[PDB]
């Protein structure tokens, strides 16, 4: 009861996009300062939630908490943590967390149970959690992706009640795309994201599933972001390498 | 009752050196493979325990567990973890862990209590733990080092019984030396290490204190390692950047 005079122009839809930067690996306290100068000097007119994930390493989070002021940016913790670690995070007004592969993989092989526990402990303390799931290249080559991907989100979901999903973001980031220059095709991304959503729709709720954001991560850059975002089931990006460059702004723009 | 015919030639002494490589930041599954080819092809004749800490990231730990065979090398986990994470580590025959700054600092400011808990949980599952302590540049400039350093190890110690120290290694790595090219002078290192040992001697036992290894970490490379190791209270090195280069071999040799 709220369309125009004429059909369409689209079947979506689409929750609000996120564009997340993970600065886990950078030792340039200076250029980072400059980056967030760029970010601040940057007019983002559409509805997108931008996230920056600094390390303690070098300037990093201290610099960011101080010098980043843009209204569409929040700061997230990387991993985290103990119950003390969460209590500490609250104290410093950090309310987002990125969880995923380190956690699943740090301890020599698929500890999804740890991912699930961490996501839930976090949601339980009121955090927004970006949860990452993805196959390895081996699992991809052997056509195990669908099984692996579902296994991972089933784990995360087991520890959550329907209402927790309000605070959950999913990042689909295949391990073979991380730092490798091998990004998923828009068709791959769409496929996996669609799979994930169909799972959430069925097992949690269609209500929840349409509101859920599933970000794509893995070798996203200025070039490939738009075509990727075009996909029906992509709601933004988890970005590592290119997040440390002025092109992150372009990754953000692609999210419109 | 076991000297030669003639005094000296030294007042030490000195427990067995460690030379630890932390590969937290490297995306070159190929060159790493080559590195450990170099490490394997490398004859280390003296008593030194070499440690390599791979990430899950890229090839990394999978590659290392497979391809590293040298008898004087063990593999350590980076951080870790949950009780599941430790249980997982045991399963894969990983028996060493590096804990420190991420842990103390990940959650926006000095969570030493987390470091202590983690070190003890680890020692309790039978792990060798390399525990890192260090001031920030601010704390250094303002002459707060002694207070900060002691605060940190006092925390670690609180959760340990005298016999746990058998499994504890201390890494003194000032945060201002990490990835910054600003390494401690041999005199700084000696000072801090000496402080730490005097603390352990007094509060834990002189017995324990002389057997304890305190490694120096922070911008160690082929050039500076020897002069550093020469110091009475330095028992080796925690090495990040230069550990990813053929010069790590030289850092190892310096430990003789
Ligand atoms: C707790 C935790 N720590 C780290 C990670 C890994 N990680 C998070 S951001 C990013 C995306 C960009 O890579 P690229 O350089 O290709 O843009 C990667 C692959 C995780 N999933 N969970
Ligand atoms: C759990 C945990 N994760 C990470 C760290 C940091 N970190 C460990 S190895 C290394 C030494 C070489 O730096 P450089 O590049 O100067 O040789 C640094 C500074 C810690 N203390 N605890």
């Amino acid at each position: 009861s709220s369309s125009g005079l004429v059909p369409r122009g689209s079947a979506m839809g689409k929750p609000q996009p996120i564009a997340a930067a993970n600065w886990k690996c950078n030792g340039g306290g200076q250029s980072l300062s400059e980056l967030i100068d760029l970010f601040n000097s940057t007019s983002i007119n559409h509805d997108v939630q931008c996230v920056v994930a600094p390390s303690w390493y070098m300037g990093a989070q201290a610099m960011t908490k101080e010098r980043l002021s843009h209204p569409k940016f929040v700061i997230a913790a990387q991993n985290a943590g103990n119950a003390d670690a969460l209590a500490s995070l609250k104290d410093f007004g950090i309310s987002w967390i990125v969880l995923g592969h380190s956690e699943r993989r740090a301890y020599y092989g698929e500890t999804n149970e740890i991912v699930a526990d961490k996501v839930a402990a976090a949601v339980a303390s009121g955090f927004m959690v970006i949860a990452c799931i993805g196959e390895t290249l081996q699992e991809r080559s052997s056509g195990r992706t669908a099984v692996v991907v579902l296994t991972q989100i089933t784990a995360i979901a087991k520890k959550l009640k329907k209402a927790d999903w309000a605070k959950v973001v999913i990042a689909y980031e295949p391990v073979w795309a991380i730092g490798t220059g091998k990004v998923a095709t828009p068709q791959q991304a769409q496929e996996a994201h669609a799979l994930i959503r169909s799972w959430v729709s069925s097992k949690v709720g269609a209500d929840v599933a349409g509101e859920l954001r599933i970000l794509y991560g893995g070798s996203v850059n200025g070039k490939n972001a738009r075509t990727l975002y075009q996909q029906r089931d992509v709601n933004g990006f988890l970005v590592g390498g290119a997040s440390l460059k002025p092109e992150f702004v372009d990754i953000i723009k692609a999210t419109q």
